[PDB]
């Protein structure tokens, strides 16, 4: 198979990577091409299936490049590309021809706008990309999924009282703190959708999506006595919800506008546990399916019945608040006086 | 003193294209205008550069070409220094011709990245690809703080239609619907935010009020239209939906960090329209919105006052919103219907 990526770098020793990538390469029977271009890499590799992935996996733990991303993958071809190079390294910076510079600036200027919007696709989309899949020709599948809902208490207090910096400063960090944490148990970050943070789990994910929650919980709570009265951070709480549940994941929309969802009702559940946890001693509810997920020996505590056909709602006793709910509302509303 | 670089999407030969070049030619040499023109597998390069008001009138003329479609801006060098190609008032390079095996990685490359690069684009909110289309880089734009109107939109009883329909039909039937939603939003100047499950959330700005009630009633129009256009065993055919509007300031801009941006309004107008939307099940009216949506309106609609719901808000809808069915028998219409 071949492949196509670019990556981000973390020029003598380009150089000495290319003497390095020509002699492996050639013991290989792996061919391809080395582009470098403005702190940015463009290679391409051909060979035998097993052959490519095992390089490929080489430079993947490699510290002089980062942000990696499988561009394309064709695992039939009838023939190569470039037959005879094992690694053609081009230092691009030093070509000065005029006539490659327009496709040179173009080819910079697309690389980089493209770079801007990796940032804005959705993790199971560019993980599709990563693999050699098409977005927009893969069909949409229904899978067991345990979907994540969190969301800051009393955001509608900390708009009202709080300056445009500092709530953007204030999300930023909650949304990071969120994205860093679910991504390092293997959740995979939906979308943001105000305030809130919409996350899913595998089915055999049951106890990283609650190890996810307390992890949130607790480094928020770190957060709150990291800063002083006068930061907005010091204000940061959250609830969370989860549910378990059939959920259509796929690629929607048309040729205008695509989006990577989750269909399914599930979804809404979640939502409605993670507002439920504001009339709650604990700041972590998800349902019988989600806890029927989990192998870890957690203490659950029921907490009954409700309706969102009620659903049981159950919790466990690590995510009891050692505040009062009502009286931390109150607590950010004259604290803004 | 302007430069702009775009690509294209062509519209539908070879000796068509050396046309376009000889007319850029005259033209821009005439308008002291250079620039370079690529085609690549039918998408096309051109980069511009000249002064500000001739630039512009000839990029305006090149959008309105039927030879070639969605077009997007991706840079914009106001005021520069120095032209780029000072020489050439138009020079067309035709990469699939060329067969030079030195810049074959090159060109496949640059069609490889450019590819990827338009299907990013379907994934992106429309502000990002505003901001883009301005020239300027959404990564460096502060939020700011404005009043829109926000619009969400969801499929009337989805929970029975993917209980009860197969995968492959929910998602015909939800790529239909976030279709119809946002061409019409869109062609009245809105722009779609993202999809949460079956909604779909998008933004007006104030001066767009009446923008946004023409949206709503189009989309349930077309809906109308679309259910008895196809057959009763067509997912189609039980196609719903219910709209809520809210008007309230909401912080718009790019959040998140290096490991995930997203474009996001907070606000509680956004919670506010979600409910109302949610809130249409129990009216005999499909749209809801705010008193705040009704000041933001300077057409002469009918205004029915829907009482007072939830820190409670006063709903509003149109006459035009009313519903010709009831919406308990449509969901036990579409219950019974899906057996
Ligand atoms: C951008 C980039 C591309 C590379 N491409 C190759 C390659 O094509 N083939 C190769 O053998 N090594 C390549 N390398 C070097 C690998 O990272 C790897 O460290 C090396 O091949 C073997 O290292 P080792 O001898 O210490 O095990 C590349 C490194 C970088 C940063
Ligand atoms: C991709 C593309 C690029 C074009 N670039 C130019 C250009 O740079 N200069 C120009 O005068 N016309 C350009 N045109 C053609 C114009 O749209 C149009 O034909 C011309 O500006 C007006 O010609 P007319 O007055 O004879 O109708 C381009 C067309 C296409 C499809």
């Amino acid at each position: 198979k071949r492949l196509v990526y670019i990556s981000k770098i973390s020029l003598e020793e380009i150089q000495r990577i290319g003497k390095v990538s020509i002699k492996n390469n050639q013991r290989d029977n792996i061919t391809g091409v080395l582009l470098y271009l403005q702190g940015l890499f463009f290679q391409i590799l051909e060979g035998e299936n097993e052959k490519v992935d095992k390089l490929y996996k080489k430079i993947l733990v490699d510290d002089r490049h980062t942000n990696i991303l499988c561009l394309k993958t064709e695992y039939d071809i009838t023939d190569r590309m470039f037959p005879n190079w094992a690694m053609k390294t081009i230092n691009l910076n030093e070509n000065s021809e005029l006539m490659i510079q327009p496709i040179k600036s173009l080819l910079q200027t697309i690389t980089q706008s493209h770079r801007v919007l990796e940032k804005y696709m959705p993790a199971r989309v560019i993980y599709l990309i990563n693999q050699g899949i098409n977005p927009l020709t893969v069909e949409p599948q229904l899978v067991e999924k345990i979907i994540f809902f969190s969301d800051i208490l009393a955001f509608s207090t900390l708009t009202e009282k709080l300056p445009v910096n500092e709530v953007v400063i204030l999300v930023n960090r909650y949304f990071s703190i969120c994205t860093r944490i679910i991504s390092a148990y293997g959740g995979e970050v939906t979308k943001f959708i105000g305030d809130c943070v919409m996350a899913s789990f595998t089915k055999e994910q049951g106890d990283a999506a609650i190890r996810t929650s307390l992890d949130i919980i607790s480094e928020l709570k770190q957060l709150r006595h990291h800063v002083e009265a006068t930061n907005p951070l010091h204000l940061l709480y959250t609830g969370i919800g989860l549910s378990y549940g059939h959920v259509i994941e796929g690629n929607m929309g048309s040729s205008l506008k695509m989006d990577h969802t989750l269909l399914g009702d599930a979804v809404n559940v979640a939502a409605r546990l993670e507002a439920l946890t504001r009339q709650l001693p604990y700041a972590l509810a998800f349902t019988a399916g989600v806890k029927k997920c989990c192998q870890a020996q957690w203490t659950f505590i029921n907490l009954g019945a409700h309706q969102v056909e009620a659903i049981e709602v159950y919790t466990v006793n690590e995510a009891q608040k050692y505040y009062d709910t009502l009286q931390i509302t109150q607590l950010i509303r004259q604290t803004l006086e």
